[PDB]
């Protein structure tokens, strides 16, 4: 994964937009470094996550699961991450 992917910018839909609101976010349009930092806090803030359970996300019973269309998912899955946040977002040129 290069740098530089942090650094594009994003309109995020509906959905992805809704759980954003939810840790804080204001905005409409968003940096990747933004969206990535505020999925993450979502995900500590609902112990989705934790270094016991072979570094899985468990988002079965919850919009994060929607939005990704999956019961689960590795964090060591970096480009499969970027794929479902990409489902859910529009990119700004
Ligand atoms: C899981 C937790 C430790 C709480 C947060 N992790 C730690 C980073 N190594 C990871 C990450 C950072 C940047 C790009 C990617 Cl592809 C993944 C990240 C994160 O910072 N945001 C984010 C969002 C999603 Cl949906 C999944 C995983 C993450």
């Amino acid at each position: 994964i290069p740098a530089s992917e942090q650094e594009t910018l994003v309109r995020p839909k509906p959905l992805l937009l809704k759980l954003l609101k939810s840790v804080g976010a204001q905005k409409d349009t968003y940096t990747m470094k933004e969206v990535l930092f505020y999925l993450g806090q979502y995900i500590m803030t609902k112990r989705l996550y934790d270094e016991k359970q072979q570094h899985i996300v468990y988002c079965s019973n919850d919009l994060l699961g929607d939005l990704f269309g999956v019961p689960s998912f590795s964090v060591k899955e970096h480009r499969k991450i970027y794929t479902m946040i990409y489902r859910n977002l529009v990119v700004v040129n």
